[PDB]
């Protein structure tokens, strides 16, 4: 029995912001051309986004229309705000290519792989709840539920657990956490009110509620001016609450902006799917697949799949499982979770993984082909 | 027994050059004014580097110089060799001001601490090499040693492992890469011939070295031109090479372009510090430490400690030593770790952790109060 | 009998808005350090102020907040108005350094002085009532005389002459353009009524005003939304409104963001003054003074005073009587008009000749020797 | 009898680099799209290139590459001369558009045409002379009849005149001036030699020339690099050279970047083609137009027609055999100019007016309605 806390952050948190802006260019790429190739970042400061990076693709693309619009589906429609879309400034330092006229891996690097059976999404409980928070707060502002909210927002979950013997079964969430902005016609008191009954209450199951739970609602006391504006905002700065909370490992990877060429977020993906293969068939109940990768090396360079002791079978054979079932190589990772898609917008927020979407077909396990030996396996 | 990768990179790589340039600042301003608040990053491309962010101090600085500086002491004085110190282009787009250890937390957040007694860094081997291999790489540049060579680098080093009952003992290197940026005047077997020779060899212990060790030497073929140019680079998106190399895990808090006063930083290695004093006492073999902070709240909001079984006390006991013995206040910690002190662009490469340089405070452990009832635990 | 028109433009203009801005780190910089050195440039445009340029000194200068300053002065408060001081964005890329009589002109280059007793000022009525016009806009603005008005503001006054044998006396103001910017909640109607009443009769003098007078304003239909966004902005770009209104001649040289030791500014003004000191002593009625000066030397590499038939003495006694009675060199046109000092802002709107300021020292006129052969000549 | 000065840069100028790309960039649109509207400017320092402005076009345009490829054809090969076209950065802040005869001029303004019977060209020489000076260095650099020459160059022309009766007759060059960037494999002595033989000799006529006439060269000692490294450029900052070399007069705008619908380009290009019209028909030997324009409004608002007492009739005449032969409505400017063209790159250097280029149909005069009553008027 222990504790463990988890974060995450709203769109408009100027990192995530970034994120999201880096993957609207990508997507609008897609569409035209999937065989595009797109290695790009945002920045954003006071009064500016500066779009820099590279890419090599056939789409023709407006690059300031397209940030623009996502800043303004993002709520950023006023000054006062801290941002505005219309009056903003937007850099484009990004050099394009025509590129007109299987797959060597396109780097080198180290990708992680996580999958738990404590909840339906076969992700951690305390990552889950902290996001689901956010995008309630998202509901909220967009939906009108609570006009006085605005889109800068954070929050974190810290929640207690029990362990029996590898199986994460959690108990009560020990402490809450929630910093929203907002407007200056608001209450602090009003803030409290609207943020338990319409968001924490609405979001946290009333199994793991209590009278019991602590409450940290804006304790930085007030939050009227925020946004990009005061704070500086980059692409690929929030990896963790884009993955698992901290749950497993990282690779260092930032996956926005990013095209699925690079194995930074392929690797990423094919590995999440692993660890939520392995754990449907029943091979175990928590697993931390790692994959790893060698520049302009097509096959993966090493494989390891760590089961916290939980998994029945034993890892020589895991390893093995998934290597006869699994086509690890960039090229084909792109082929079979359809990823020359325009999908990867919607990703950039609410994390990437834990989201049953159709078009997150990493999301939907295999089923591999088992030697009869483990033909009894589990629940 | 099992394998696991893990992987550096070199000074020379665009997002470390940012880390580093990020953290030259840091220190320029800590020089005049330790009080100082910085929360300033560094972006980077083609023929040009962006410094954003805000940070308010009574130091005088000269930023521009501060970065070229970086620039050029990492070595980028050609065009030819994809940067040029003297040539390049600074934009500053950072806002400057003018401008007690109960001070609350200024944000919010989660952190991480690990420590593994496999070697005398108290850090995982397969990153210690990873790592090694780099400043060896270096260490060749800057001494003649290979003059061919070039800043621009990558290492990875993939190892074989086996566990006795939660202790981890390495067997032998599996698998090594290595990607380094070079003169044309190179013979792609001389590069190999240099690098097996004069890096590899030298930094490899001689134990877990073999015949059947593989080996990538630049499989992306050949890397004259390289470095920032065609590449773009930001800050704190190195944060796994910056660590622990995915052992253990992440808050997702970027180290470097921050001060010590950010809870992302001085928590993360308080964790260290922790971690580190955790092993040191014999209480247990590998240890994994999490802390978590809320915004405007000083004490910390939640603690976990993850030995892997290996711990002889048992894990709620401990728990509280932790506690008893360490003042985990943002203020306290920057105060016991001497974090006010310009020693942190130097951090910036080569990893934050396993170094035992007298300035990093926290690498050198504390001596705990331990109830009698624990005499026996470790050598 | 003749027909001439003449234009300027507010405060408000972005290029106008760029050479304010553009003196006024100057200025901040001669504040600390007289002996300063300044070849800086400013470019706006839609949520942007980006300041580029090159000062050696010793002044410890805030650029961004001189930059916000000037627009806050210049009344852009607002994003509705166009431009907001407050949220805009800052990118400086100047580099600045420490600084480690009979000296060389700096750069090369050509140079005009011009004179015209029409006026008390010596300057070309079409000219002074096209900015006299566009003060009064201001005042307006400012005093709240009419508070629907707003910065990004317009003119141009074409006016019909006669020429006495050289001697240019006006007769009456053909046409009059003004196109403001404006508030959203006023007529069309109420401001027609508005400008003609409260600066066209206000400034215009009655004696050149008729019935017959042609009436242009804001025929672009409205204009609300205006500013640096939508229309770029730069440096020294109205070269022109700043000098003689196309009556004499021009160099080329931007005279904002350039300190005194650049020949363009020093020849400039020493030729204005020359120029109005030629029509003081009663030599002539109206001239045009060209000076033109070699980079690395010291002396004046040509001269010529252009007289239109106006001048008494004939010309190759003028220029004899300029060179006896001025010290061209760019190192004492500093020491003599006093142009260490921080008054070049306030230079940089309403046009750096005409207006008789105590710090202008330009404006005032020398005493010269003359060959008593011609003690008769003019008033 | 009397001395006058007058100037010109070459294209590797960086105020003259920025002119060019600008125009680069207005070419390439109407290219694809005539109806084009280009309002943009460039602005370049250190290693960087900032493109900013506004462009409502159908055009599928690559800015960067335009850009690049403009600075390669100006031979900054190597960040050795200051600049590099391969390695620079490129930020576009463009807004690009979509698209949704008698037409209102787009702006308000003046506008100036000149014109000069003392040379074939019907241009200063004065300023024909310096200008040629410098498309020599060109030559030079680029058919190696001087290799160690590079781009940013710099010339001045000071010579003697008379005038017989309002007729300029120019008699001897009495002094110049030539600083030229060069490589730092050669020199002083070695570069004055060159210059004297292979450019000056070689451009300036035999008859001007003498024993007496005095030569600077590279005065400001050594300049072995410079470019924009060192330097701020900006478009339309030398208009002087642009033009006229100071001889008549200016309206204050910048020509390059902007499209044709642009009073400011077109109003100056119909006026230098009335004048040249002027004094062909015989009608003077020296005339100055001036046009003027509001916004909004089709019609010229005045006109002026200033021949130095050179002409053979009353002036109020010449203003109606104007008016009866050009229509000066900006859309039919642009019609009977054939200002709908790409020509407009190759007019950003050496000067817009006395180049006989068959695109400048400005160039090439109007035949005039003139009166019966004078038949008889001048060579």
């Amino acid at each position: 029995r222990f504790f463990f806390t988890s974060e995450s952050v709203s769109g408009g948190h100027p990192d995530k912001m970034c994120d999201q802006i880096s993957d609207a260019i990508l997507d609008a790429c897609l569409a035209q051309d999937p065989k595009s190739h797109v290695a790009c970042e945002t920045a954003t400061k006071t009064g500016l986004i500066l779009v820099l990076g590279e890419i090599t693709t056939n789409a023709v693309i407006d690059i300031p229309k397209i940030v623009r619009g996502v800043v303004k589906s993002i709520g950023y429609d006023d000054t006062n705000k801290g941002f505005d879309y219309q009056t903003c400034s937007v850099l484009s330092c990004v050099e394009q290519q025509s590129q007109d006229i299987d797959i060597g891996a396109g780097d080198q690097g180290i990708m992680f792989g996580y999958a738990t059976d404590e909840s339906k999404e076969m992700m951690p409980l305390t990552h889950v709840l902290s996001t689901k928070l956010i995008l309630r707060l998202q509901e909220c502002r967009e939906k009108g539920i609570l006009p006085w909210l605005r889109p800068d927002s954070k929050s974190q979950v810290t929640l207690e657990y029990e362990e029996v013997e590898g199986h994460l079964k959690p108990i009560r969430v020990h402490t809450i956490v929630i910093s929203t902005q907002h407007a200056d016609n608001v209450s602090n008191e009003e803030i409290a009110k609207g943020l338990e009954e319409e968001v924490t209450q609405k979001v946290i199951p009333k199994e793991l509620m209590d009278d019991k739970m602590l409450r940290y609602y804006n304790p930085s006391g007030r939050f009227v001016i925020g946004g990009p504006m005061g704070d500086a905002g980059l692409t690929g700065r929030k990896i963790i609450v884009d993955t698992y909370g901290g749950w497993g490992a990282h690779g260092g990877g930032a996956f926005s902006g990013k095209d699925s060429s690079k194995v930074d977020r392929s690797g990423a993906y094919c590995a999440r799917w692993i660890a939520k293969s392995l754990v449907h068939a029943g091979l175990c109940h928590r697993v931390l697949v790692q994959l790893s990768y060698a520049i302009g090396v097509s096959h993966p360079l090493s494989i390891n799949v760590n089961t916290y002791g939980t998994g029945i079978c034993d890892e020589s054979i895991l390893v093995d499982i998934v290597n006869k079932n699994f086509d690890m190589r960039p090229g084909m990772i792109i082929k079979e979770l359809g990823l020359t898609r325009p999908i990867f917008q919607k990703t950039a927020v609410g994390g990437h993984f834990g989201r049953n979407d159709p078009d997150f077909k990493w999301e939907f396990p295999k089923e591999l082909e088992i030697p009869a030996e483990l033909k009894p396996k589990l629940l």
